């Protein structure tokens, strides 16, 4: 179950199918740089608490590295190293001039005050500033970090520099150089990939039977988005149960009666199980709940033409192979959710020029990137007769392998 | 700064204006009981996790205490204490035979399965059963809890009793003794207070000018209600702007353009600002969005005869003094939102009798309870020449202080 | 033939058409608790006779259980089990906060004296008291039991409690907390399903139609009102006696009548709807409305 060694296997199988040699795996199986730091913080009670921080930079062969920072009690070195590698793949799937980066601090932010989080954000930037910046390694928001933390981190970096460096970090508030169209960008990308998968199977959304798992932020918005496309949303589900209407659920009713924590099954008596919801006959199954939802146990039972992953990691390895050889078009999470990294990149470009796009322009620019990435992965999947996940990994890693070779590193 | 100490300040000022001694505040400033439990739960991986739970019972002078149980990572002992005191004030305002209670468990329900939450729910009932029950302390839903969690807790308690105790806990499924007429109880309650405030100012609702700020859950509901009663809803808003039509905005058409975050403004961009929305001349202004919308800078320029808080804290203290000085009838949020507690109470009564009311009967009784509360707070404010928020507080504490004296506790 | 297996298949068909799976039938096909007792009674000639008694509590997922007590030479464990399950269904149809219960003593009341019957009635309450009472299991009259039997069992329970618990047992005399409108109740129930049948065959509560005759009558577009629905006035007024006992407040015949009509009204439009929207006979639609609430409760509470 170890993430990092599992991530290495992803890189190894993709470099190996691309035809690169053992030397190339050895170069890419670990970050080029990993910086571990100890950040003293003056806490609100006057004691100094010392926090462990990490910043991984996987490969900068293609450009500066990119990836967010998370504040979690369970952050580890192996976690940060693995996710920096996943960032490399995410950037390449959508063709950014970026290698993968990642940072983490071991702390419980929910147990710290405003002033403590700011002082820890500043001390983090102080601790790593020698290897980061607009041209080296660009952090961004992640678990338990948000625009205010990006704003403190930017101010600290810019004071050290003696000038404004908004391109240091992405996810900034608008007034600090943030990018319009940033909040919806991941979900909008799932919307493009859904509509692009539908064309590949010549499935008209209007009247198509679609079931989505989950009814929180991702699931609310995806059930509403397909209901307004005229599609029939015959199933939605909760942590507590699921709903099924062969004629299509009244999404606007559920939407109205849901509570602020993504639950709505609870109001209802007639209720079906999540496991039965996944096995419903439908055109588009969209898992938007949680991981390991389609497994070797139900992979032969799901009868959807298209499965777009909105949750992270909802299909297991053996289930992915079972789905592809049943003809099902599986769009992997690492492609479906690439809208967030793409708009991070747009923010950094705006900071480089000093000129800022309108929302309609970011959307236009965001749409083509997704439309183009989907086609790159789909074409690699079908040309090489592989599942779209491995094809996505291959598209994800090949720029870094090509650049590493050209620059003389292998 | 802090909610508990801020809640202590509210109880102190109310008891002071009612005329009690310093002893009465010494009795009421902290809950009579506070139970902190540790709950071990078997997790799905087989390990054991030990969770922290709290149950606060503010004052049982008037009857058993009443209040919900929240499952949140940010639950704290001071928060549970302070909210129990708020439940006393609520139960007082609407004249229930209850005192204030509340619970909380420090967990992240988002990282827990359905089985983990059930076992935690049963372990919490087990851990506090000695001091709660139909006649002692009656819990209910709150943040991250729901009718399924109430069903589990009611089952655990009944198992412990060796007989069915539906009145232990409210928010139950109907098949386990919950109340009809519950789902929109809080929103119906604001609707009653708006109409009753309107008749005080001798305003015909059937042609009145209504401005609502916010267009999510509450704003969308209030707007359709006012639209139906014949009111002209001349303004609505969301986070991105506001719409204005002097003759009525056509709510049914707007409720169809909603995007699942409760946004409608982006589609028009012949839009007015939130600031201007709030100062439009009208009869009934209803801030049903965020907080601190009516402030010292705002309040001199609001033009509504009546302001009904349908969100928590949208009017500041400075602003509250001003609207009272300008002769605007302000309905505080602690009063306008009391319908959820009222219908909680009706579920408990029906449990006591073993007899259950139709939707219509629950509605009739809810109206009379909300009218009587509005009338009681209006008479305290008008008789003492004070603002309605301080009057609401005073009605809310009055019964507990009168009962505490009568039973000899002070 | 055997009432019990016959009733198990009734539950089985209704559960399966409502969509639950086998585990709900496994929970609901036998009672959660069945208590068999031996009651020593002193007879008039100074001898001791020992009697067998049963109490069946089918399911309390919805609330305390409810059903009558019969004194009969042919009382049997299977009869008592099966009849408590019919109580679940009768309560479900009128939408009562009750599960099904039933009890019986194997005895010949006609060959017993008044004194003997009282000493038996008391020994029954003492035998089963640990699992009965106004919040757990509420008995009542049935074959060869009546108000006087109920008064003796109520008095024995109260004595054991050290306080009056009228809510223990229904069919009590008025002066002991019984309900007005009771003697008419079951008859009025039929009188009311007849009247809503207007907007037509109404059964006589024993079980007078065979499986195939209900198939022929329904396929001929003739409306049928099953026994388990039309007889439900008795269970309804029973519930009203309990609620009045819970309050300590007692209604006039007029009000007991208004509330009985409303209940039989809704119970007819629930079975009628269920037969029209699913194109089934009303008897099967009645078993479904009867077992529905108990099924959903067992599911919410975590039992299956
Ligand atoms: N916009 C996107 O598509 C997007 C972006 C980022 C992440 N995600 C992923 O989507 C998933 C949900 O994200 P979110 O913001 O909607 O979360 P959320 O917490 O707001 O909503 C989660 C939903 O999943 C349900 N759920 C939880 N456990 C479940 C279970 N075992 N079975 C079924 N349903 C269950 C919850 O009850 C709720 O309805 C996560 O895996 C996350 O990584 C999606
Ligand atoms: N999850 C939590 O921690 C949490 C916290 C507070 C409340 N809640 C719950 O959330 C629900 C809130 O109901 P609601 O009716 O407020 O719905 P909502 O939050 O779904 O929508 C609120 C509306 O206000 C709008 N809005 C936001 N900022 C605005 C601004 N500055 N000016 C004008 N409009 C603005 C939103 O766009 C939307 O139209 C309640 O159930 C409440 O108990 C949850």
């Amino acid at each position: 179950l170890n993430l990092f060694t599992s991530t290495q296997e992803v890189v190894k199988e993709a470099l190996n199918k691309l035809g690169y040699d053992e030397a190339m795996y050895e170069l890419l199986k670990e970050p080029l740089r990993l910086l571990k730091v100890r950040i003293p913080v003056k806490m609100d009670d006057g004691t100094t608490q010392v926090f462990t921080g990490y910043r991984a930079q996987h490969s900068d062969a293609v450009g500066p590295t990119k990836g967010g920072v998370r504040f979690h009690p369970m952050v580890s070195e192996d976690e940060v190293k693995a996710l920096s590698m996943w960032m490399t793949l995410k950037c390449g799937i959508v063709d950014l001039p970026y290698g993968g980066g990642k940072g983490g601090i071991i702390c419980d932010p929910r147990q710290m005050s405003m002033g403590e989080l700011e002082r820890l954000s500043r001390g983090y930037v102080r601790a790593i500033s020698q290897i980061v910046g607009p041209t080296k390694d660009i952090p961004g928001p992640d678990m338990f970090t948000n625009a205010q933390i990006m704003a403190w981190m930017m101010d600290e970096y810019s004071r050290m520099d003696e000038f404004n460096s908004p391109g240091f970090i992405t996810g900034k508030p608008l007034v600090l150089g943030g990018s319009k169209g940033r909040d919806r960008a991941t979900a909008e990308g799932v919307t493009i990939v859904i509509q692009e998968a539908a064309k590949k199977r010549n499935i008209d959304i209007k009247g198509a039977r679609v079931v989505i798992q989950g009814f929180g932020n991702a699931g609310s918005f995806l059930a509403k988005f397909m209901s307004d496309l005229g599609a029939k949303v015959i199933g939605i589900s909760d942590a507590y149960g699921a709903l099924h209407d062969p004629n299509g659920l009244d999404i606007d009713y559920l939407l109205d009666r849901r509570d602020s924590f993504g639950t709505v099954t609870t109001l209802f008596e007639n209720t079906i199980t999540n496991q039965e919801l996944l096995e419903l006959d439908c055109d588009i199954l969209v898992p938007a709940a949680i991981e390991n939802q389609i497994t070797a146990e139900n992979a032969h039972n799901i009868k959807a033409t298209i499965v777009v992953e909105a949750a992270n990691g909802p299909t297991t390895s053996e289930a992915t192979k079972i789905l592809t050889e049943r003809g099902i078009l599986l769009v992997p999470d690492v492609l479906a959710s690439a809208g967030g990294a793409t708009v991070s990149y747009f923010e950094w470009v705006q900071n480089n020029m000093g000129y800022y796009w309108e929302e309609e322009e970011v959307q236009e620019k965001l749409y083509k990137k997704m439309y183009d990435s989907f086609e790159a992965v789909y074409t690699t999947a079908t040309t090489r007769n592989i599942d779209m996940r491995l094809a996505a990994y291959m598209v994800g890693v090949r720029r870094t392998a090509e650049a590493s070779r050209f620059r003389g590193w292998v």
